[PDB]
């Protein structure tokens, strides 16, 4: 196997993070390279684009392909490990699903970045506001496929998407998802159950803020 991973990203979870939860499940042994800010100026002129995260995937003929775009990259990866649905119908409720977490990924992102300052303003804003619609989208959407996965009876990537776009809705609004959407919080409880490979990753993962 000349076969080899290498992912680059800040020392953050963020955008990064859904790519490791995958080949964490995966079970693919990757080299998760996470630089400092002060390393950052002299990565950034030499990767494609000047952004990250980046896949660098050297396949079995030795040679290297770049992929760039976080969830295009997760994509095709689950793509690959059959974690993009296995009907049409499968692949909608993923598809859904992560939609509905991308826009809940840039509330919780908007919060994050808020000063600290006038964080609490955002925070009661999102919880009477883009909070509920968005998380009652979410709710239902997993309710509908049964509550333990988004699509199939096995892990996807929209599973993986939900989890970690959970897991910021409850680290920067800290309550609101336990009291007010028991079946998520149930939900991000449950999933690491269905992969223990998550489990022992998430136990032993370094803290982050975001
Ligand atoms: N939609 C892109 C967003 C990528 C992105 O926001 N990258 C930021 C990560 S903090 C970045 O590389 N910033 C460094 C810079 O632009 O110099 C994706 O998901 O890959
Ligand atoms: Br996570
Ligand atoms: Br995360
Ligand atoms: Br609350």
């Amino acid at each position: 196997d000349k076969q080899h991973f290498k992912l680059w990203y800040f020392q953050f979870r963020g955008r990064a993070e859904p790519i490791r939860l995958l080949l964490t499940c995966a079970g693919v042994k990757f080299e998760d390279y996470q630089f400092t800010m002060d390393q950052w100026p002299t990565i950034k002129p030499t990767l494609p684009g000047g952004r990250v995260p980046l896949l660098d995937v050297t396949g079995p003929d030795g040679k290297l392909r770049r992929y760039q775009e976080s969830m295009a990259i997760a994509r095709l990866l689950a793509r690959q490990f059959k974690m993009m649905g296995e009907t049409d119908e499968e692949y909608y409720l993923i598809e859904r699903i992560i939609g509905e977490c991308e826009d809940l990924y840039r509330e919780v992102y908007t919060i994050f970045r808020t000063p600290q300052g006038e964080k609490e303003a955002k925070i009661k804003e999102f919880k009477e506001n883009n909070g509920p619609t968005l998380l009652k989208l979410v709710s239902e959407s997993l309710e509908s496929s049964g509550g333990k996965h988004v699509a199939g009876n096995r892990i996807t990537l929209g599973d993986l998407f939900l989890f970690t776009t959970l897991t910021h809705v409850m680290e920067t609004v800290p309550g609101f998802l336990e009291q007010k959407f028991p079946k998520l919080h149930e939900f991000h409880k449950s999933l690491p159950t269905s992969c223990s490979r998550l489990s022992e990753y998430l136990k032993k993962r370094a803290k982050t803020p975001f």
